[PDB]
C-alpha cells in the first residue's frame, strides 16, 4: 500500500496472508474454511495466515493453517488477468473471533463514488522498494467504468473495476495482490493489477467480485 496508513493490529479481521515460506499475496477470508485471493496469487505449497498484524513476529492472535485446496477461476486468463479470482480451502476449519473473522460477500455490485478500504503487506513506495511489515490500510473510492477504461485502452473488461486516485500517490502495489477492497462491509474487489504504483492516471485496478457470487457459493457448497 503506498499512501496509506497503519490500519492497527487486528483491525481488518477477514486479511490474511498466504504464505509459502514468505508472504507472497493477501487474500480474504469468506466463512471459517475458504479464503477469496486473486487467481495469479496461485501457486503449491500456500499456508493461510490469520489474524496476523507483524507478519514477522507472532504476536498471539494468528492461526496458521495449510491450504488442502486451491480452485482458480474456470475462465482465468494469466495474460489479460480477466477473471483474477482463485479460492482456497483450509485444511481445518479457523476458529473465529474478534480478530479472526469473515467479510460478507456483496449481495450487489458497488458504484462508482463508494469508498472502500484497501489493505496489505505490499510495496509502500512508488519509487523504489519497501515492504512493511504490520498491515497498511488506504480509503479510496470506486472509480467510473468511463474513467477506468480510458486509464487503460483495451484492457478492462467487465470483471474488473479501477479504485483510488488519478493525481497519484494513493495506491495498492506489488505483495498487496490477492488482498480486500471492502465498501459499506461487504468485499467488492480483489487487488489485481496496475500500471507501476501511484502513478499519475493509472489507478488500482481490481477483480470485480460481485460478479463471482455465484461461483463462490456453488464452489463452496461441492468442494
Ligand atoms: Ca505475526
Amino acid at each position: 500500500i503506498v499512501g496509506g496508513y497503519t490500519c492497527g493490529a487486528n483491525t481488518v479481521p477477514y486479511q490474511v496472508s498466504l504464505n509459502s515460506g514468505y508472504h507472497f499475496c493477501g487474500g480474504s477470508l469468506i466463512n471459517s474454511q475458504w479464503v477469496v485471493s486473486a487467481a495469479h496469487c496461485y501457486k503449491s505449497g500456500i499456508q493461510v495466515r490469520l489474524g496476523e498484524d507483524n507478519i514477522n513476529v507472532v504476536e498471539g492472535n494468528e492461526q496458521f493453517i495449510s491450504a488442502s485446496k486451491s480452485i482458480v477461476h474456470p475462465s482465468y486468463n494469466s495474460n489479460t488477468l480477466n477473471n483474477d479470482i482463485m479460492l482456497i480451502k483450509l485444511k481445518s476449519a479457523a476458529s473465529l473471533n474478534s480478530r479472526v473473522a469473515s467479510i460478507s460477500l456483496p449481495t450487489s455490485c458497488a458504484s462508482a463514488g463508494t469508498q472502500c478500504l484497501i489493505s496489505g503487506w505490499g510495496n509502500t513506495k512508488s519509487s523504489g522498494t519497501s515492504y512493511p511489515d504490520v498491515l497498511k490500510c488506504l480509503k479510496a473510492p470506486i472509480l467510473s467504468d468511463s474513467s477506468c477504461k480510458s486509464a487503460y485502452p483495451g484492457q478492462i473488461t467487465s470483471n474488473m473495476f479501477c479504485a483510488g486516485y488519478l493525481e497519484g500517490g494513493k495506491d495498492s502495489c506489488q505483495g498487496d495482490s490477492g488482498g480486500p477492497v471492502v465498501c459499506s462491509g461487504k468485499l467488492q474487489g480483489i487487488v489485481s493489477w496496475g500500471s507501476g504504483c501511484a502513478q499519475k492516471n493509472k489507478p488500482g485496478v481490481y477483480t470485480k467480485v460481485c460478479n463471482y457470487v455465484s461461483w463462490i457459493k456453488q464452489t463452496i457448497a461441492s468442494n
